[PDB]
């Protein structure tokens, strides 16, 4: 347990040993990392959150991530939380966001994939699932993650927001919904176009963002960057994330094949190129997003962008 | 004899001003079932889509049951009225041969389901009271998402799949169109929907035949969304004896919501305080700021097809205004 404490000293660093933390904590990385971050940011004292209520909520939330899903599980949630925590400290975003906006971004990251079944929105729609029927085919998973994350606050001794005012709770809820809905990959291109527009109109002394529309767009892109941060991490971490997403994708492909469905891109284990897929995803999605983020916060994201470019070069070199 | 009178009244299904409340009584509180059945026969939809008649009746009766008989306005009579009003608007000369049979089916089905399982309180009430519905739907078009989910889920009940003989591509296209239409009935979308309809009117293209030219999905679905929204907001355009009954019903529903807000220590929603209400000023305001701007624009889109409807709306506005001084 002293090993676990030593690993958590890196909580402010990109490249935290999140898999080691998952093992050392008895598969409770979300709980221990969220607790650590709330302490580092003084969020329990600021929002009068009882520590026992926080721990109880976090353990319940963590229990609703599926242990048999290779990628979209509590380790991914913990990684997105910790990554958002680092991005919130970008010098170019210094004191841009209120304590309530910080709480919203962190809470949104923690719940943003809760109860994920390990299959995509398109799979849920095409199989006429109960989830797609409930949500009218529109951000099916993301609406469900939000609903579960909020519903769990109603469990016994789980209301971590009990001492927020009515106004603060309504504002936080709206921001969390706006952030988690923006994690739907079908919204990526629109989010990126809006981030590009903001970079072009960037006002700086350090970023100056006067209206809520611009600030929520930054928080949306921030959590989206954290969600898409695997290729920007040290290679030993990134390769583990690649193994996990490919296992989850191949299992979806096995279900599609057993049902006689058309197999989704990257999901056909008999016809996959793991490495070409990573290079393509960096080239078309991850690098355009992170290059734009780096422009917004220049030069604070340079080391992250450097790692992403090194990792892209390495994956390309594994292709004969 | 009661069935004879019902059949006579259903002969008016192509007319604005159908005696929908009489039909509700004569049909044994099955206005949505009998009006939908009549419209499907009138448009030959059972034959076109190979819909078994017993499946249609079974679905319609189950759908109608899922409207709340104890809600004064948002009940099966309102659904039947919106269905029949959409059916009349679809027949307007400016739209002849514009929409496919599948698009017609989508608009009519959307109208039938568009308020199903409505609890008689607003989205804002459901959000402010931390309701299970608002928790499920993340405060976003709460009611309208629920109406769609119920209307589609009921197709899965025994002998209820009225779309069983559509192709897969037809079912997929119909589902998307119905979702787009019902979500556009959320009043929080009204201003943007109207702004877009005005832009279409200002740029509208007509064919050699004189009908509206709609050559992409975005324009086609926008017309159908505004058509069903106009039907949903059509009460002040109806003959006055129908309009006044609708006003009595919405006020009962509003006042019951306001009583719940007052008991909870909440600010009472506009028009919901029975101790500080002006029913007549509220109707004039409704017309001037919502219903007439919308219907004047729809009338411009289909000009001059909707002139008599617009004239009735203006006469009814004058009537309510005259009761104020
Ligand atoms: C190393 C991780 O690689 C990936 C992660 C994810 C995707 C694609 C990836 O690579 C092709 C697509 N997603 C959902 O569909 C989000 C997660
Ligand atoms: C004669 C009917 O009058 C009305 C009907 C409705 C509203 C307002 C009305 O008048 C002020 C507002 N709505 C929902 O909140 C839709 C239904
Ligand atoms: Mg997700
Ligand atoms: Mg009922
Ligand atoms: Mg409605
Ligand atoms: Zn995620
Ligand atoms: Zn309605």
């Amino acid at each position: 347990e002293d090993v676990l404490a030593k690993e958590l000293e890196d909580v402010n660093k990109w490249g935290l040993h999140v898999f080691r933390i998952a093992e050392l904590s008895g598969n409770r990385p979300l709980t221990v990392i969220m607790h650590t971050i709330f302490q580092e940011r003084d969020l329990l004292k600021t929002f009068k959150i009882p520590v026992d209520t926080l721990i109880t909520y976090l353990m319940t939330l963590e229990d609703h991530y599926h242990a048999d899903v290779a990628y979209h599980n509590n380790i991914h949630a913990a990684d997105v939380v910790q990554s958002t925590h680092v991005l919130l400290s970008t010098p170019a975003l210094e004191a841009v966001f209120t304590d309530l906006e910080i709480l919203a971004a962190i809470f949104a990251s923690a719940i943003h994939d809760v109860d994920h079944p390990g299959v995509s929105n398109q799979f849920l729609i095409n199989t006429n699932s109960e989830l797609a029927l409930m949500y009218n085919d529109s951000s099916v998973l993301e609406n469900h993650h939000l609903a579960v994350g909020f519903k769990l606050l109603q469990e016994e001794n789980c209301d971590i927001f009990q001492n927020l005012t009515k106004k603060q709770r309504q504002s936080l809820r709206k921001m969390v919904i706006d952030i988690v809905l923006a994690t739907d990959m079908s919204k990526h291109m629109n989010l990126l176009a809006d981030l590009k527009t903001m970079v072009e109109t960037k006002k700086v002394t350090v970023l100056l963002l006067d209206n809520y529309s611009d600030r929520i767009q930054v928080l949306q892109n921030m959590v989206h960057c954290a969600d898409l941060s695997n290729p920007t991490k040290p290679l030993q971490l990134y390769r583990q994330w690649t193994d996990r997403i490919m296992e989850e994708f191949f299992r979806q492909g096995d279900r599609e094949r057993e049902r006689g469905m058309e197999i989704s891109p990257m999901c056909d284990k008999h016809n996959a190129s793991v490495e070409k897929s990573q290079v393509g995803f960096i080239d078309y999605i991850v690098h355009p997003l992170w290059e734009t983020w780096a422009d917004l916060v220049h030069p604070d994201a340079q080391d992250i962008l450097d790692t992403l470019e090194d990792n892209r070069e390495w994956y390309q070199s594994t292709i004969p």
